[PDB]
């Protein structure tokens, strides 16, 4: 069982004051820590076997080499892919879900096909399907949401159709907490004769992925969310659609043949890899990886189940204090207080240690959708506490007291 | 005065053993190594106030924006570009010059105009190219080189027209050494209503770069052969310019203003950085300029044409070697034995503990223009040596004795 105390020992992080109070970091959703394992990894790279990768010219080569691609099979056991062949580096989310956008959804939507969203999505899985359809003429149309923030399958049902060539969705929210039924929604995708694309960002470092078992067509995620070093994420793709993309990106690296006017490619994945790769982040996430299964990503998933069923009993114990999205839920709580701007409780939590989010989270839709225009999240992970919460719904029953004054 | 030994201290990865002989490590043109400052600059990040960017939420948040928002002050200082409007962070010179093919040409090439570019180019800097030319209908065009492998500005002159709509050029090429006249070539470019775009991944680490003297109108460089962390490049692009183009990656901080539909973006320069930024790699390459600004790129610079004149003396000590390009040049050599293909060098010299480079160099239409299929490539920086290239010099001789036996 999962020791607290001893996982946050790994965190060095984790141990300062910010104006004179213990930090109480509430903000994974944005970006996680990191433990001595992965920093230490970075610094192993950089001091012992830091070089260009590419096996079989000189020996730390190799070793960088044996490194970045030891890190991909890494990746592709840990979301369950088939084949190191689906598995591409990228620098994040985004970038991830940018490449399906370019190469994937441009090639094949013409007037008539829809791309299918949700009202939840995050920016980066928006923007990308909205220049792709104006790119192509395509009709971008979206899922309506329940009451709760969650998502019926009879909505899913309605809105694709044989029209459909791709579905968006996000695994889960970084906003609602929705755990969305992805797996049911391939399903329907499918059998309408469309492609899905799981933006994975929020799940991935929180739960079990298991791609074989979603059946998604694509699916993105983020290192930095993940205990992992910054600039770095992974797409996952299906081979064969992979396969029948063209690159998003040229350069060296992810060609087989160069000649004045023409190219080919190399095979999968280094085919959607230009240049020098991001060789000492790879290793890091990898090390993450290994971090995370070491503990057990299903621990981490029930210690987060209780840190949220502790934290949404205790919101409902603040009079004045909205909270949004369903009960069952990812580890994260977004809220408003009745009579304050959720900036200035989150810099009055600041000024107590207390480190949250405010603003639009990065859905811009989904507020207006909320019908409010900013929110504050209180987010969490492995390191996380009981008593941090506590702290949190202490500082917010202040801050009302606070601005009642006022 | 530079001093070499107090320079090789700060660099751990330097003092080991391959194959029971010292490290002498001569491929920086592939990668550079990193000095502890920067490391370390890594380590105190996620040790201390890693958190996703943005001012006025939290504390750590607001270390994290400064000191992203600062490295992009200090990339602005160290190219001597105008505005930190013109400074783009990215993964890498590779992507920077895929950005302005995606950006710029596809939006400025039609049927008729011309995009010149040179044989000695890596292939960064051929194929993002190739398919801008494909997209639009436009043409591809090489200027030739002389017989040293240097470009004579009538030869520039020559192929570019008043159709020409852009010129892309190495600063300095990866294999010949040479060091191209990009101000020259700028004046040409803008005498016929081109813009140029100069691939600065082998200059920026090697030499001072001054854009506004230059006046280049875009530039893209790398972090991981400038004593950086891997994963980071930068695009300089001048203002107007990247004001006019749209963005390549779209998705959150980026934006402005999100619709269901449609989108507005955010000024220069976060308009071309989607996503959660590289923020670790970002504040290490600034950490990397402040090292190599404290060195002094003019001190560096002399130390490298020193290495570079000693080498090129001791290999017309060699029978049976032939070096390509010219006489003045960057600090690298790129050779071939007479008698032996260059992976065999490559190999029989690791044994030694002597890492070097064999292959095309990313550059296939350059090894063609050379009539040969491959070379070895012994390339420097600031850490290397005379004693280092005496142990190169010696260890060919050996070679070519050991495979006359054979
Ligand atoms: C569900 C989901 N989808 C996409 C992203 C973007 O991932 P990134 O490219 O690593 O910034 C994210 C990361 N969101 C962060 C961020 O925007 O800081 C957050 O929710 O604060 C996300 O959670
Ligand atoms: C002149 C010039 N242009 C572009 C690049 C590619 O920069 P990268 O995107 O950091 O791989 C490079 C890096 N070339 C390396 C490499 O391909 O390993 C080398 O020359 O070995 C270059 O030197």
């Amino acid at each position: 069982h999962m020791n607290i105390t001893d996982i946050r020992e790994q965190f060095p992080i984790l141990h300062q004051q910010v104006n004179g109070h213990d930090l109480v970091y509430l903000d994974s959703a944005a970006t996680s820590q990191k433990p001595r394992a992965v920093i230490e990894t970075l610094d192993k790279y950089y001091n012992q076997y830091n070089s260009n990768v590419h096996r079989g010219v000189h020996t730390l080569g190799t070793r960088a080499t044996d490194g970045y691609e030891g890190a991909r099979e890494k990746v592709r056991k840990f979301i369950n892919a088939k084949s190191m062949a689906e598995i591409i580096f990228t620098k994040g989310t985004t970038t991830s879900l940018n490449m399906v956008a370019l190469s994937y959804a441009r090639a094949n939507l013409k007037p008539g096909d829809e791309v299918v969203i949700t009202y939840m999505e995050h920016h980066a899985n928006i923007i990308p399907w909205q220049q792709a359809v104006k790119a192509t003429g395509a009709t971008l149309k979206y899922i309506p949401l329940q009451e709760d923030g969650t998502i019926s399958l009879e909505d899913v049902r309605e809105t694709v159709t044989s029209n459909t060539k791709i579905v968006a969705v996000s695994h889960v929210s970084n906003v609602l907490g929705t755990v969305n039924p992805i797996k049911e929604m391939a399903k329907i995708a499918h059998d309408n004769g469309a492609v899905i694309v799981v933006d994975g960002a929020q799940s991935t470092p929180h739960m079990k992925i298991d791609v074989q078992d979603l059946d998604c067509d694509f699916f993105a995620l983020s290192s930095h969310k993940m205990c992992g070093p910054t600039g770095v994420g992974v797409l996952y793709g299906k081979k064969a659609l992979l396969e029948n993309m063209e690159p998003a990106e040229f350069g060296g690296e992810m060609i087989d043949f160069v000649g004045l006017y023409e190219s080919t490619w190399k095979e999968l994945p280094w085919k959607f890899e230009a240049g020098t790769p991001i060789i000492a982040g790879a290793i890091g996430l990898g090390a993450a990886i290994d971090f995370l299964e070491e503990i057990g990503l299903d621990e981490i998933s029930r210690h987060e189940h209780k840190l949220a069923a502790y934290a949404l009993e205790r919101f409902r114990q603040l009079d004045g204090v909205t909270v949004y999205g369903p009960e069952e839920r990812a580890g994260l709580v977004t809220f408003n207080l009745d009579d304050v701007h959720p900036h200035d409780v989150a810099t009055v939590l600041d000024a107590e240690g207390i480190a949250v989010r405010a603003g639009h989270h990065c859905a811009q839709p989904l507020m207006k959708w909320l019908d409010v225009t900013a929110t504050a999240r209180a987010s969490f992970y492995l390191y996380n506490t009981e008593e941090e919460i506590d702290k949190l719904v202490e500082a917010l029953q202040k801050t009302k007291e606070y601005f009642t004054n006022v």
